[PDB]
């Protein structure tokens, strides 16, 4: 049996550890944090993420789809709350099959742990990578304490998060051509409680947006109908336009409140514990990071966060990281020698993890810039008029990037044909009765091949 050392029993290196596991690969997995399986008394802070067709479809392959499900709640549709108009309610997709999952990020991690184990796999908490030496392939690991502990290893696979212990040993013997692009965006998480978004109707099975150009809100539910809320504002105002709100002028919880009693009038009411929240949680950071090699010989190779870390905006870090996941595992299982699998898998996945990177960044613009802008409403309803008359040519972006498995340089290629094609038409007309439908028809298939 094939041996196999996974670091970080998160979201990508369980899942690559039961394909693995069931399999027959001797897999054995390290993580730093404690099991959250085993309940203690302590009070634990989770949040829900958005699973979509990729994260679901890779859930599936594992046989763990239906119990994922069974834990998360359905969303149907963006509620877009936009001031002037009620909360919008904008469904997903074409018909009523297409939902995006809001399953809870600690809920997930005990399904998986439980389907790693269940396939075979060994998993040890409470040991944390320090360092690797690749050339006597031994490793370091320790508790928090700091306790010292060597392992041999085979092979290395990295799923260790977006501060990677596995990535920064790999730069020691290879250039693994980093660039990291800082986000001036920082996040800070809220609560609404059961009580609540009952108090005030918020939808359960709905995702919701607060766009406010460059600050806005997102709130995905739980089961107890409890909302965790994401504020996205800028870390320090610029020069240029020092009075705009960032996280700097909001040093305590009675600027938060009058921030957003200000700025959010129908949310701040559900905010019950706001000033509490903003002084008690950190104030997180995003960032891109881009490499070149994703691995080492057939010695190392990283996935998910490690290998490419990006901004939350298009809710699919970890849809693409179990994604990495099973790509991962299918080149591992199939090829010649573990060094030809993780040439394969860096160049398979390297120019689409590039993709949900960049696309990743404008989607910022697009759900809190763009979805109160005249020109982009009139783009929108021709793009949807042109997903019903070609709908295996013009899907639109959002939908390819969610709700189907297109490779994520290919949802990009096509998007920007689409972009371009909806921009050229809308272009110097203010209503749809100005705009030639079939001559925009006639491009969509001069342009996009069918799927
Ligand atoms: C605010 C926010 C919202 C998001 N929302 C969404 C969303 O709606 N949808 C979505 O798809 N994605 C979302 N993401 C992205 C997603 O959370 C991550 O991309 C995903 O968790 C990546 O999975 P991973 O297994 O690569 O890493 P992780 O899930 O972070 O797992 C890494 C694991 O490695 C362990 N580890 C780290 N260092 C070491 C070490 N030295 N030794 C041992 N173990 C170690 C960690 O403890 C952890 O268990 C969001 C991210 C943020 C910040």
């Amino acid at each position: 049996a094939r041996q196999v050392t996974i670091i970080g029993a998160g979201l990508a290196g369980t899942l690559v550890a039961r394909l693995l596991a069931r399999n027959g690969w001797q897999v054995n997995l390290f993580e730093r944090r404690p099991d959250p399986r085993i309940e203690t008394g302590a009070r634990g802070r989770s949040i829900n993420l958005a699973l979509a067709e990729r994260g679901a479809h890779a859930l599936r392959l594992a046989g763990l789809e239906r119990e994922v499900l069974a834990e998360a709640v359905m969303m149907r549709g963006r509620m877009v709350h936009v001031p002037g108009t009620p909360p919008n309610l904008q469904p997903y997709g074409r018909d009523d099959s297409e939902v995006i999952w809001s399953i809870n990020r600690d809920r997930l991690n005990r399904i998986l742990l439980d389907g790693a184990e269940a396939a075979g796999a060994s998993i040890h908490f409470n040991l944390g990578l320090d360092s690797v030496d690749f050339a006597r392939q031994r490793l370091t690991l320790s508790n928090v304490s700091g306790e010292r502990l060597e392992k041999r290893f085979h092979l290395l696979i990295g799923a260790d998060g977006c501060n990677s212990a596995v990535r920064q040993a790999m730069a020691s013997v290879v250039d693994l051509g980093e660039h990291l692009e800082t986000q001036p965006h920082g996040y800070k998480e809220l609560q609404i409680t059961p009580e609540a978004s009952a108090q005030f109707n918020l939808e359960p099975n709905a995702l919701h947006i607060w766009p406010h150009g460059d600050y806005m809100c997102i709130a995905l539910p739980n089961l107890d109908r409890s909302f965790t809320v994401t504020l996205f504002l800028h870390h320090q105002s610029p020069a240029a336009q020092p009075a705009s709100p960032s996280f700097a002028q909001l040093v305590d919880g009675h600027a938060a409140r009058r921030f957003f009693q200000r700025q959010f009038p129908d949310l701040s009411p559900m905010l019950d514990s706001l000033e509490q929240d903003f002084e008690h949680h950190p104030t997180g950071k995003l960032a891109t990071l881009r490499l070149t090699t994703w691995h080492v010989g057939g010695q190392a190779v990283l996935l998910g966060d490690a290998a490419h870390p990006m901004v939350p905006f298009h809710g699919q870090g970890m849809n693409c990281a179990l994604e990495d996941a099973v790509a991962l595992a299918e080149h591992l299982q199939s090829a010649a020698d573990n060094a030809s699998a993780l040439a394969a898998f860096t160049a398979q996945r390297q120019p689409d993890a590039l993709a949900i990177q960049a696309m990743a960044l404008e989607n910022y613009v697009e759900m809190s810039s763009k979805v109160a802008s005249p020109t982009y409403l009139l783009e929108r309803e021709l793009g949807q008029i042109m997903a019903q008359r070609q709908p295996t040519r013009f899907i639109p972006r959002y939908s390819m990037v969610t709700f189907s498995r297109l490779p994520y340089a290919q949802a990009m290629a096509r998007g920007q044909i689409q972009e371009q094609l909806l921009k050229f038409a809308v272009a110097n007309h203010s209503d749809l009765t100005s705009i030639n439908l079939d001559a925009v028809e006639h491009e969509v298939t001069r342009c996009l091949p069918p799927l």
